[PDB]
């Protein structure tokens, strides 16, 4: 009972022809509900149920140590793709984000080289992630269902995620195949900056 | 180049309905490929690419500390797929092994039925990407799963489990996801239609003999 599977800001074929519309519904309500069903089975019996997601996932070395495995997963996949979501709509970022960037990465197109390689060289399930650490823009990966937030210890990278791409084979295997490049370089058609800065102006 | 991908023992169409072609077609010439173009790409400047596959992976600590990843990932996934296309077949058996195979299954698991569920549950449980094995160890079976292109071979130190494999299931996504998508369940039963066990007799065999 503790989380419920979010609505999408919008229709399951307005990503198209980006990301199909087949992909999207199972992707929402098969993988995303999986997470969310699993997450609460987990979190039945601790004290842990009454927390934001977000929250949760940043004391995975609280919880029961025999717990710990199904939230980093579930609690894990749950909060990546809420927010996975909601930094896709219907393209470049501008004002402080912009400005971000540029100083972090040169540029918007150099930033986007560095993404796309993190995406690229991610082997196996994972994210690729724009994270702030200490005020400054990074890229970086996780493996499966793992976040930044998470720390250091359990995700290998901190920092806090404002853009995240799903590199899941079931991300983008039915319209993409083997083809995750062409994936990734179709992702910033629909990426929602708006979103992006909001949250960038929140982690700052 | 050290490693040339290896034809099927069969069309790519043989598996169907349990496997469709166009997945079987992707899966060999796409990343089957991948795996054997970027493992010869490691092993080019060094002394590991007159070792056969699978004896490489067991070696993966002797190789520089630069290319041990990659040829972890991609040797790994050469042995893998390799093995993977010679365990399955077209018009096998409903499908189940018999003789000393069977008996050894028997013993361990209690019987064929039972051995399935445990290595569909291996299988299941595997959490993102990799594969679900049946080993030999120390002559006795066992079923493991490992991440990513890892393999029982590499020894526990790097995949986490060990023993021989003698027959092994693919789940990453992209050996399910065109004819499954997220029902990787349906797979796991539809791939016991597959398996060649004559081919899994034969590993056994010879994984019994120390
Ligand atoms: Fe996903
Ligand atoms: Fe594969």
């Amino acid at each position: 009972a503790a989380y419920t599977l979010p609505q999408l800001p919008y229709a399951y074929d307005a990503l198209e022809p980006h990301i199909d519309a087949r992909t999207m519904e199972i992707h929402h309500t098969k993988h995303h509900q999986t997470y969310v069903d699993n997450a609460n089975k987990a979190l039945e019996g601790t004290e842990f149920a009454d927390l934001p997601v977000e929250q949760l996932i940043q004391q995975l070395d609280r919880v029961p140590a025999d717990k710990k495995g199904a939230l980093r997963n579930n609690a894990g996949g749950h909060a990546n793709h809420s927010m996975f979501w909601q930094i896709m709509g219907q393209n470049q970022p501008s004002g402080e984000l912009l400005d971000a960037i540029n100083s972090a990465f040169g540029s918007f197109d150099a930033f986007k080289q560095k993404f796309e390689d993190a995406a690229k060289t991610r082997f196996g399930s994972g994210w690729a992630w724009l994270v702030v650490k200490d005020g400054k823009l990074d890229v970086v990966s996780t493996a499966n269902q793992d976040n930044p937030l998470m720390g250091e210890a359990i995700a290998g990278v901190s920092g806090t995620p404002i853009l995240g791409v799903d590199v899941w084979e079931h991300a983008y295997y039915l319209n993409y195949q083997n083809r995750r490049p062409d994936y990734l370089a179709a992702f910033w058609n629909v990426v929602n900056w708006d979103e992006v800065s909001k949250r960038y102006a929140a982690a700052k």
